């Protein structure tokens, strides 16, 4: 229930040879197309010493004889060099573009047996390049009688009767595996750069992929995970009882992704908020009721340790900056202190790009290195706050990439 | 550079009608260092109209016109010699092998010899793995070859080809691969996947304008990554560096929002808004804001008529409020200085996503567009930014909001 158009070169074994259909007629016979576009070289239509010339055969009559209500279209071109790819690259491209234009829902069947061998290769290369609603059909030679214009009508019905008890010699060839490889090698490099939307895009387009449904599912889940800051289901299963761990872990993974990919300005802006979330929970865990919230926003309480309250005042007269102040007073030059310093080294640099909208310059005053130390600090802190986190889960993205490649 | 010839064999080989066949002709005019001949077992065995290709001395024939040539003969059993299946994996194995042991060698493929499927397979391979490969065609020059008269037939063939042209042509079919990559790239630009588009353009050396496409794609990539103002904006709006940066971020903001990235959109809209109003308060109420230490602090003496009003707003005196100005303060000052004019409604839309911003930005919560119509408020907060930007900077031209749309069409046209 669709329009079937056949594009068919024409060769010396057409319309038939040895009382057996020629490649063009055999596709017509076994596929019954609604439209047929024939392409004759000027030289094979006129003729040479060894061949009468294809203008002698009534092409519309022969095709409609075995295919009812078949629309036929003859194309004839002058080709100075008939084995030259250049003569067919653009000529065949322009014809098929016209058929696709006129009949967008039609199925296009290409004869890759008729004409010169380079006609086969050009149609096979067009197909590989534009596979949609297109397919290549090959007709095999039967495993000496020549087509005669003078004896057309008799020969046709002889060929009919001999073909009535013979099996089909048409075979839909399988060469889209070549296009698949081009796309496969392209997707591998996209995955390494965390270009998952682009990976999905190339995968979606390639209907050939044997594991397409699984690939598309895993990619979309991850893509939406990234966009809405959703914890990865794997992280949900690994750490089911600690949602606070899950979220700090998702962000540290995404933070390292952005930094690795070159989204450095992006990285710098988000380092602090993740650093704040991990320090916030560090304070709850080891000095619990120091923090008090009435509208879900950290507020410093003095009743936890009144004496310590006054020591902050001593320091002040002389949020992350507050946690950093609190902590150093309770414990100085310890594991946690020297990590939050490195996050504070970019505090004022973060303000420039976050709130003054300025550009980022790694070249100036050792700037990029300052960002790398801050990222490293976030990982080092996360492990101190949540000792249950496994170092091997930091490679979730690299592990996800590899699992996808093996599916490609 | 080492030159490797992978040539199938056909019936016209080694020679026909006193002129070379496809293989020997490429051999003559290219002098490869290594030749790999591929034979179907059927053509090797024969016994149909001839004794088979085994009767010829391929090593002796090929080295007769190529002094230093190491020749590998591969023979395989092919049940159906017109079936792509038997060649597309087989030939792939052979070419992969040659490249592994000879990584810097040029691969010359004979596309003329054998059945058409051998021609088409090798062309499909080259289109797929073009690096260091090329396809050579031998045209017919316009009495078959027997093995009993080898050494005389070779000499005859040699003397007659001495005075004949090259007859070998390097095919140009890499346009097909270029058309595959071209349409891959068009979609990538549509989604703003510039790094992926650069990858795909860089992989395709054939691209006529790849050098221009690459330098333009890297500039934009770096400007987005490092938040560098578009040079076009620098030239189109000089002497207002504040406008330049507010405009860049409004484009990056809208870019993010249009392609998803809704959680990253949510966090940034507030910071770009606070920037726009800050320059709106400077421009309209000079010295209302004082930058006491590289941050917007409030001027308690700018105007005492509404300095009491701000105090009155805070449910005790002015000694306490030396806190850096943020978005709430700006909004507070503007509802006392004006009465719900075009600007306070726009700021309200940004305020409409404030609770959601903290939730996502600072508590690290996930984003849901379906729930509580959060996607609809977010969209309103982005429009508000672009609307404020136009009020604070009337100078800005509306058509510059399509900068990315235009950049993609420029890259597309060059493809
Ligand atoms: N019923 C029936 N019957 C029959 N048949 C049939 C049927 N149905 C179906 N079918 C199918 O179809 C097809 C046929 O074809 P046709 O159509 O006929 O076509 C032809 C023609 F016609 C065309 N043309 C030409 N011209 C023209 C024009 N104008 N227009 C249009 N068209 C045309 O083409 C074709 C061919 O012919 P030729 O002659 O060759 O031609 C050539 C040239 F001449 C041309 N031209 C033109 N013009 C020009 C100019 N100006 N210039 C230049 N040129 C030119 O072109 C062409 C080309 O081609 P190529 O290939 O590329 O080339 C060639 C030549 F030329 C070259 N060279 C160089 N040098 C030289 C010298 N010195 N001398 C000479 N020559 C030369 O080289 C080449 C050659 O080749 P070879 O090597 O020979 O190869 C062959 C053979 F041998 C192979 N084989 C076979 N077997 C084997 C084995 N085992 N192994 C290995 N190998 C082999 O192949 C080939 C072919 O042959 P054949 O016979 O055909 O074969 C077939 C079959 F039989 C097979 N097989 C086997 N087994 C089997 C089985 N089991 N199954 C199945 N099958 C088989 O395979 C094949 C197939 O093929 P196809 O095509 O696809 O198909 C056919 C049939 F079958």
């Amino acid at each position: 229930n669709a329009m079937k158009i056949l594009f068919s070169p024409i060769g010396n074994t057409d319309p038939w040879r040895n009382d057996r259909d020629g490649a063009m007629l055999h596709i017509v016979r076994h596929y019954q197309p609604d439209r047929v576009v024939l392409f004759f070289t000027e030289s094979i239509w006129q003729g040479n010493q060894h061949f009468s010339g294809q203008q002698a055969f009534d092409w519309v009559k022969i095709i409609q004889s075995i295919n009812e209500n078949c629309q036929i279209e003859i194309k004839c071109d002058t080709i100075e060099v008939e084995n030259d790819f250049d003569a067919y690259k653009d000529l065949f491209h322009q014809y098929l573009v016209e058929e696709k234009r006129k009949y967008p829902n039609a199925e296009i069947f290409l004869n890759v047996t008729s004409g010169t061998p380079q006609m086969e290769t050009t149609l096979c290369l067009e197909y590989v390049t534009y596979p949609d609603k297109m397919r290549c059909i090959q007709v095999s030679t039967p495993l000496t009688k020549y087509a005669q214009a003078d004896c057309q009508e008799v020969d046709l019905e002889i060929v009919n009767e001999e073909e009535s008890q013979q099996p089909s010699r048409c075979h839909k060839i399988a060469i889209l595996s070549f296009r698949e490889a081009i796309v496969r090698n392209q997707i591998k490099s996209l995955l390494d750069n965390y270009d998952y939307e682009a990976a999905l895009q190339l995968v979606a387009s390639q209907k050939s992929f044997r594991n397409g449904k699984e690939i598309r599912k895993k990619l979309k889940e991850l893509i939406d995970d990234i966009k809405m800051h959703r914890v990865f289901s794997y992280l949900i299963k690994q750490y089911p009882r600690n949602e606070k761990l899950q979220k700090a872990l998702l962000h540290t993974i995404l933070l390292e992704m952005r930094h690795q990919r070159g989204d450095i300005a992006e990285t710098l802006i988000r380092v602090k908020s993740i650093a704040e979330y991990i320090v916030e929970q560090y304070i709850q865990k080891n000095y619990p009721y120091l923090i008090i919230y009435k509208e879900d926003k950290p507020y410093f309480n003095v009743s936890y340790s009144q004496e310590l309250t006054e020591s902050y005042l001593a320091l002040m007269d002389s949020g992350f900056p507050a946690y950093r102040d609190f902590l150093q007073l309770l414990e100085a030059s310890n594991e946690m202190t020297n990590e939050m310093n490195k996050v504070n080294e970019i505090n004022n640099l973060r303000n420039k790009v976050a709130h003054n909208l300025d550009s980022l310059n790694l070249d100036r005053d050792k700037n990029g290195r300052k960002i790398t130390n801050a990222v490293t600090a976030v990982r080092t802190m996360l492990l101190a706050v949540f000792p249950e986190v496994q170092e091997n889960d930091f490679h979730y993205l690299k592990q996800f990439n590899q699992s996808i490649k093996e599916l490609l």
